[PDB]
């Protein structure tokens, strides 16, 4: 029975990280993916953290775990995942693990420790379950007063970026690492099998650093990419919609959103620093040698690409790609290029932990691609499957399967689909859903979403073949 | 088995008909209101289309049926009531009913056909079944013109008020009143017992009328109400959010408000002269005498109280009430003070014309009521219950009960519920909630709540436990 | 708040009694008959405990509770009713009445207490829920004994008959009658309403009484009815089955049959003498004068018509119909011979207690009858609904709809139906399902059974659609 | 994609043949057996047709697919599989395979044909959909027939062995032989891949063969097994009871037990005879050298083990064990000792043919055991799961988890479980379940039961968990 630890972000971009060739020196992060498993075309499975959260640790969808939306926010109807999902978690307790977690939940108030974990530290290991769901006021009076030209200390603007007083020592996310030190500490004294799950609330916005980290990159010397700005062009009309009070960035200088990279590439850069704590842990520990690793982000987060902030019901890659590394330390390190998905990860940990299995494993293990590389997929199709069923009480029921070459967006709440051209356009600027030119692209990605939605048992099949007869 | 004639209306609020002292004169509704039972304390089942009409035509809540939002819109999930739900039309049919149904019908494609009535004129008619949600491109472009400062012909905002060109025999009102004469003359020549149902799509907002409809009352002698224009205090979130894009009124002076009226009130006049062209016309061919008649709104609109247009997710009077007259032509008049429902409108269809039972009654036959006035429910609570599962893909779960005197409206996708003294502030200006003067009102209104959702087995009714513990 | 007694008894039939012309002297149960009102064409639900007795107390059939077989018995898969279904021993409690359970309950273990009741005494009382079924092995055994030609004390057959040692003093009954009188001495005492329910396991078999009641009927001059011993003449295959072991009549002579009778009348007698001591007992507490009362068996049960014992999946009447009396002090006695349903009884304590309603009431209040007489259903179709989805863990899914003159019988686990002219054949011996004379009648059975299963959501309905296709 | 012909009996026992030391010589299944791979511990899922074949054509347990009974049966609730169940016939329609099938199906009328299979023969090809039961009368006269004293033509009993007139070439059996020889030519002039299932009534009761079968085996000599005629010792309830007339074996002599022997054994010599038919048709056509077969019995047969015969609600061995020999003309022939299960042939089909996954698999792909003998499962536990929901319109609830030394049944419709320790009691004569020295050994074996109830998500979990709350 390996020992495991998880690291695992809120919203943290797959792009940022120098091994990436990104913006932010991360020596830490790329030291783990140069002695791990780098997956370089992982995707979430919805932009958005309970559902994907749930996904995650049950390997199932969110229509077989009920957990389709965010929990405890205005105006979702879901409060907890049900108890009747132990997850990874519970499973592991089951044969034996001491099973820790510290940081961000958002499954349901004291979630960790009612499926047999030490709920260590973090914001819902003290909490009442069945509380009301948190609504934006506060958030929707400020971004009230930044429409009327009002700036926050610095001429920053506090729903979006922000200087944090203090330093490191002060953060949530140094809190949150004393405590997987704690775990690590702990871990090395036990004769069990250890299972650790270090959840940080960064990089979620607003995008927060204290100094040094506010100022380490310079807003004017910020590249923003070619579909940073624009206008949407034939987009859903839920890419309009004001979902979240902050999602209006009609005042938005080019100067704020500048100001948004910089502030997020500092987050990134106390994020390396955060793990670089946590792995000299495990070293001096005596734990590293052995230890198996998973770092991953929930999803990704928008800086202004198609003129989105923070994240919604959309599909774009910026949100559904992830982040992932896999350090399994009895293999040699490898670069996979072959999708894979947040539902990969709990059948990872069940191979590597001989996990029971308490249902469905919608997803599959990576231990084959992390032993042989790409060719462990020789012959099946390379494709992601995407889902955003909720945004916090709107129901929208997008489904995405995504190619190397092409995306496909099922949008069946609105009359308007996506098609994208992902070798010709990567930024995702034109929707060719129209283009009569990409006939047999869309016909062969309907079949393929068709045989998904079967696979999975989705119950939306049924809405499926009616909007997509043409194409079957 | 007696003749049945329903005459529907799309969002006529209660009180603007003379008979109610209102500010339209209304000769024809006047004369059926005198002929007839006044219901004067109507409420709607849910200020929306298709959950309002699901739940007149079947007698069941949208738990029950599964329609709980409207269809075909942007984003609702939903297309159409499911087939099993004959409702009143096929349970008619299946004893010897010739049905016949005009206008609107937003429960889906083909509908009362399916059910087996004639559907002799209407947008549903022959349109595809599973068909795209109408997504409203045009709206949104159009309402971002108001906020740019442009205005429509004369001086008009069309989202909000329109004089229609040409004249009232021009009107789709006029063809829908043409077709109900149709299946009057058509019922006068058959054997047969007629149910006829014509359903029209006034006065439902952009408020618009030819002339002289459009110019009969002046917007400058409009007498605007207390709650008119003022600013929300300590009211739920979702009164606040631009669901639809009509619903950002930022842009509305005093004088398009007053429009809005004027133009709504023209529409009430033109829909008196359609009732007055429908019941001559039962009387020329000789069925009026022994008519039983129905005349509804499906619920109110918002003028501007509490500065909301059109309709939302919210329980206010002015969209909760409704217009109701019954009559049956061998009882007295009388008017009912007595709360009544939209859920009582089939069980009173069923008694009427002996109609087979397809499963729950969820209201009450009001055929006491119409013989003995208000008496028949002595020693009865004269309670209301509202629902606001859903508006056009958003998720509420709102509920509200009514009292003479109070009113409380639960808000799960909420922290904040609202609590209104409807004796001392009949406006609902003031959320009472946090005030522990009302404490014995709040806690009577929680058990009046928890004993109705367990009556009609609502599954929200856990969730009310939890979040009303306090109050149990 | 009215005070309310039921006397439930087990398998007591409608016709034993001396005021139904039968052949045991009841004076006590006649005395009440003639103070109250005589329900003489009442119908069980279900010719089975468990189902009949969930119906009884909640209103609802057992496809809306899941109740819809015996509990704790092979090879049911029951256990127990939900404690979501409180039945009218919670919704009185709720308002205030004293609940007190004596008996048999069979509805799961603890079951009266956990919904509110003082549970004085029964089977039910101390035990574990979610014990094993109760297996038959010692029935099993003893039948075997009885067909290799064994017989028990005296020559009786204890499986069918038994004499008992001591007195009625000494008699389960007796302890029940004890208890009820506690109950009633206690409740005196009290300005608190009273709901007492005192439920007999007599006269289940094998048919049991102490002297002088098991000699008090000389088997040599029982009257056998026309139907008694006759080989079943096209009947469905599950009236041959050996359900319970005891259903193995091959060894029985007529002397065993004539005693199976003898035993029977004398349980009857003792009943009689109960009804006498608790009747007694609320008139010397000062109590009667006032006491809404319902006497009522769970239905009747088989002593050799159609060579059948005790009771199993099938409708015949002398299972099928129920003795009922509903004492209401405010009323003049009347007699009933409109069809009445165990599905009324729920609604009749609503009507007289003011309960709040937890659901669905699937039958009728007997007030309007018991005030105005059988002209309280002029124009209403007499009829009575049975199901017999399970027996004992054999499912059936039976379905029967009686009129005064005819019973149709649906088998759909067989391809026998069951079609009786009850006007000709009141004794059920010739089954006329195929026989075209009886087209006429089948086809309106059909029609009138169809409807049944749509008002109660009956999912059974589709298969029905199958079966009868060619009658509708 | 190669080409798969599926061979399938019913009711086919394990030990029969000679390649397994049986009593008869099956030279062509012998060929069959050394020529592919022997699963020689296989296991069915259910020992009843309709749930064992959902089963294998689905690759899902009965409480998934809806199908845990058998089909058109007295007094079994169901009919067919449903349509949305495409099943792998389906499935490798929608691949491009020609799909044919003959003989018996029993999983719903046209099902092979509305799945897209050539239907060439079988009894349901031509059927109407949702006819009713079949109801055993002529069993039942016949059975009563016996325990009368009466015999049938030759002294046979036909309800238990029979002589048919005429010889081979007249049976069914040489009928489906002719039609699956149609079939293989038909496939050899294709180009297109062939999935061709030749699906045989043989051997089912009444074990009937004409000569020179019926008198091939000598009933004198046939040696009877440890188990045979043995009164049952603490055994559950369900093993009693007379669930299909024929189950009544009062009546046998020990010549009538033996030469049900003898009949079963010329029923295994004409089946022998039968494969060879169309093995070395196949082979003539040039189809053999690539083509991937199965051979596999639905289940067993009782022939007086524990006094038992045909089948029933139980898990002995007998009835459990299914023959199984998959051969891969690619691989090198191999006997595998690990235990496989009926839910492990869809996934095989799945993984030589490609199939798309239209679902859960509740099983594994049997091909690495096929490629590396019995290390493929090191250090996997060696068990088996059994289901016996119902039989025939009785409901049962059991489970059953066998290892390679142990086997606990649990039956929720009894009190009595089972334990058999395997090693020392093969025969399954001694019920260990009360049995202290068995403590450890029970309480592995449930918490492996409830792991596998968990696995595949099958309610009865919930039950489980209290019968068993002791162990757990
Ligand atoms: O596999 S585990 O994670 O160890 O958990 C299993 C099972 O998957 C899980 O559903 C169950 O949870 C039970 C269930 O819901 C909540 C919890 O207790 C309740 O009473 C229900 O039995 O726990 C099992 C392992 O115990
Ligand atoms: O009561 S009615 O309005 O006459 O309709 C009843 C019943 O309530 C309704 O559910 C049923 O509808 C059937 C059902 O769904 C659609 C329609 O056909 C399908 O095949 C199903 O049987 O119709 C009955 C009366 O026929
Ligand atoms: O109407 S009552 O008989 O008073 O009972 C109602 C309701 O009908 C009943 O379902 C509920 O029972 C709750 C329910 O299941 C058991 C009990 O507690 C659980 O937590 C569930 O909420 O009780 C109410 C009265 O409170
Ligand atoms: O995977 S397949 O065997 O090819 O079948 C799939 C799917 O698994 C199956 O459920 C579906 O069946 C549909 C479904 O029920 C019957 C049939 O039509 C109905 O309208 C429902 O949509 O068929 C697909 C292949 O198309
Ligand atoms: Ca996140
Ligand atoms: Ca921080
Ligand atoms: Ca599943
Ligand atoms: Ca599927
Ligand atoms: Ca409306
Ligand atoms: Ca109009
Ligand atoms: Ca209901
Ligand atoms: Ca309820
Ligand atoms: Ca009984
Ligand atoms: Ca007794
Ligand atoms: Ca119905
Ligand atoms: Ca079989
Ligand atoms: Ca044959
Ligand atoms: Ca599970």
């Amino acid at each position: 029975k390996p020992n495991v630890l998880i690291l695992l972000f809120d919203d943290m971009r797959f792009d940022t990280f120098s091994y990436r060739n990104g913006p932010v020196s991360t020596p830490n992060i790329d030291a783990l993916a140069n002695e791990g498993t780098r997956f370089d075309q992982a995707m979430t499975s919805t932009g958005l953290a309970s559902p994907s959260r749930a996904a995650m640790f049950t390997g199932r969808w969110g229509h077989k775990t009920g957990l389709d939306d965010n929990v405890g926010l205005y105006h979702s109807r879901l409060s907890e995942l049900s108890l009747s999902e132990g997850s990874v978690i519970k499973r592991a307790t089951s044969i034996g693990y001491d099973v820790s977690y510290v940081g961000k939940w958002h499954l349901g108030a004291q979630g960790p420790a009612l499926r047999g974990a030490n709920f260590m530290w973090g914001h819902d290991k003290d909490e009442e379950r069945n509380g009301r769901p948190f609504t934006p006021y506060q958030t929707q009076k400020n971004v009230a007063r930044m429409n009327a030209g009002e700036r926050d200390k610095n001429g920053e603007k506090h729903d979006y970026y922000k200087t944090l007083p203090g330093t490191y020592a002060d953060t949530v996310t140094a809190k949150e690492v004393n405590e997987g030190k704690l775990m690590l500490q702990n871990a090395a004294k036990s004769d069990k099998p250890f299972f650790g799950i270090v959840s940080f609330e960064q990089p979620h916005p607003p995008y927060r650093v204290p100094e040094p980290y506010a100022s380490m990159y310079d807003y004017k010397d910020i590249k923003l990419p070619k579909n940073f700005g624009i206008k949407r062009k034939h987009k859903p009309m839920a890419q309009d919609d004001i979902w979240w009070p902050w999602h209006d960035v009609s005042h938005m200088s080019e100067t704020d959103w500048r100001k948004a990279h910089s502030f997020y590439y500092g987050a990134i850069a106390m994020i390396d620093h955060a793990v670089g704590e946590l792995i000299n842990t495990a070293k001096e520990e005596g734990l590293y040698d052995d230890l198996h690793i998973i770092l991953v982000g929930d999803q990704g987060s928008m800086l202004g690409e198609h003129n989105l902030y923070d994240k919604g019901p959309y599909a774009y890659d910026e949100l559904m790609r992830m982040p992932l590394i896999i350090r399994d330390p009895s293999l040699e390190p490898k670069i996979i290029n072959r999708q894979v998905s947040m539902l990969d990860i709990a059948p990872t940990l069940r191979q590597w932990m001989t996990l029971p299995l308490d249902g469905d494993e919608d997803g599959r293990s990576l231990l084959p691609l992390m032993k042989q590389g790409d060719s462990a997929d020789a012959g099946k199709d390379d494709i992601s499957l995407y889902a955003y069923e909720w945004y916090n009480g709107g129901w929208f029921g997008i489904r995405a399967i995504r190619t190397p070459e092409m995306k496909f967006v099922w949008n069946p709440g609105d009359s308007r689909d996506e098609l994208y051209d992902l070798k010709n356009d990567p930024y995702e600027i034109t929707n060719q859903i129209d283009n009569p030119k990409y006939k047999k692209q869309l016909t062969d990605l309907v079949h393929k979403m068709a045989g998904e939605l079967n696979r999975i048992d989705d119950p939306s099949l049924t809405k499926f073949n009616h909007h997509m007869k043409a194409f079957l």
